[PDB]
């Protein structure tokens, strides 16, 4: 048994991927060697790839794509990267047809969870209270101001004034081929919890950001079985494997999904600090994540 | 420009995939190489790739991924159906690779090849679906209509399919569709019913060719009503918008009852002499290998 940890990325949140892999790699119950992508999508193995990582910036990378590794030598792989390359279903697709095991989502689940447009289309067709929202492509919008504006793909510019709209889209568009234009709430409190498991997910206690986090949340009961039932839904319409982190808003009792995160950070984090209010230390959280990926690969 | 040509793959189209190759290879005007992935997923290079003169590859030399030089090439043409086809699994490498390539990317590729998902995208935009449930392994289904169903794994794209005709039947149709996904659909199946496709070629924003008809005879154009007609390619373009769909897509809609329904997207659609995306667009004023080279020029474009 032995994981292939992979971190960094050409996404903005590099520098927060090899955050979680230090915290990953400290705590997880398996031989784990470390794989590094670049900022420029080189790779880093072995020794260099644990100098990076001490370094929390990989510039420049010397494996290209693919990288010379056996796989054949790696039971899981865990991509622990965020947002483009890595939590949109592209590192997820290679790895499918490598036929490796890997921990989180599948292809279909990150692209959709990764697309603030679509996901939004796919939990309001479920019946999930979503915040109206277009979805503007390189400008219709039906509300008034003010917006958030964010581009499409991503893991954003306020706007108060319809003039400021055409200058938030070029900001979004600098990201994406695609940005999507919803309703600002103001004020929000911010729910989050998090979900273990394939398909059919058990719900963590609902914790709240205000940088701070409470966990428990201050909620009236029904509200966080309200937002357990939310997130265990659009986890299973969404197909959802291994893990994620689901975040709402909430007005009065007026719940919004605001997003699904496939690959929550992982250092002290919400998601394993979630986990571990409900009874499952960070090392005991890697380890089912990892079974999770060989349940899947090799039973279904 | 040098082309890589992709064909064959692991999933039952692999014998169809390579009849597309063939008439790709009969008149892209590049020069192009050709790769086959051969059904036990290892792949075949060289002339060993394309003695595609068998018609069928059992077994392959290089396991994934292949010792082949990707620099050599402007642009990667994947000619694969279905699973590690047409959902992202093979667009997923190539996006890894910096390679630019022929058709849809990851997301639409799998949302596409998703039989749940995409009609979720499409039902939420507006556009007409067939009434259909989505029944996953392990919990009873719910279907709220009544038989003849079809019973289809959602994400393999034609193994795993069922016309059902008793509701007493459909555990039987889950068991054999649960064999290739976790997830099936149950789709209401129309009767009577014609089947009506249309091609798109473009990034995203496309163009629609004339629509066709099967019924096997291929009717091109279509005998449609003039609006009719006009409403698929609205449907056609409007789905492939809202999906993202980039290159191409072969867009299949049913006809009941002068009610139109959106079947499935096809991101990879066949490309033999007999298939229908080439020759809708032959008869909409686009030539074979004017195609080729538009689809190859959209690769370039949004690379
Ligand atoms: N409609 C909204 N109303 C109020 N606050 C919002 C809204 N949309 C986003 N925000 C704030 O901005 C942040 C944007 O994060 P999010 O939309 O989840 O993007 P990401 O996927 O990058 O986290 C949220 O955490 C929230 O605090």
């Amino acid at each position: 048994m032995r994981v292939l940890l992979i971190a960094g990325g050409v996404s903005p949140e590099h520098e927060v991927s090899l955050l979680s892999a230090e915290g990953v790699l400290r705590h997880i119950p398996f031989p784990t060697d470390l794989a590094v992508i670049a900022q420029d999508g080189r790779w880093l193995l072995g020794e260099k790839a644990l100098t990076a990582l001490e370094a929390k910036a990989a510039p420049e990378g010397e494996h290209p794509f693919p990288p010379p590794l056996s796989w054949e030598r790696y039971d899981v792989v865990f991509p622990l990267l965020h947002g483009r390359f890595g939590e949109d279903g592209t590192v997820q697709g290679f790895l499918e047809l490598l036929g490796k095991p890997y921990v989180g989502a599948g292809v279909a689940a990150s692209a959709l969870c990764m697309d603030k447009d679509l996901s939004k289309r796919v939990l309001a067709q479920a019946g999930v209270p979503v915040v109206p929202w277009v979805a503007v492509r390189k400008p219709v919008v039906p509300f008034d101001p003010p917006f958030f504006v964010k581009p499409a793909n991503t893991g954003i510019s306020r706007v108060e004034r319809f003039q400021d709209l055409e200058a938030a889209l070029a900001l979004a568009f600098r990201y994406d081929e695609k940005a999507v234009v919803e309703k600002a709430l103001s004020p929000v409190r911010e729910l989050e919890v998090g979900v273990l498991g394939n398909v059919f997910g058990e719900a963590s206690p609902v914790g709240e950001v205000r940088a701070e986090l409470l966990i428990p949340a201050p909620l009236d009961p029904g509200t966080q079985e309200t937002v357990q039932e939310l997130a265990l839904k659009a986890y299973k319409v969404l197909g959802v494997r291994g893990m994620a982190r689901v975040d709402f808003f909430l007005a009065e009792g007026e719940l919004y999904l605001n997003e699904l995160n496939t690959i929550p950070g992982f250092t002290t984090s919400m998601y394993p600090r979630l986990f571990e209010a409900g009874g499952v230390a960070y090392p005991e959280l890697l380890r089912r994540l990892v079974e999770l990926a060989l349940t899947h690969h090799h039973h279904h």
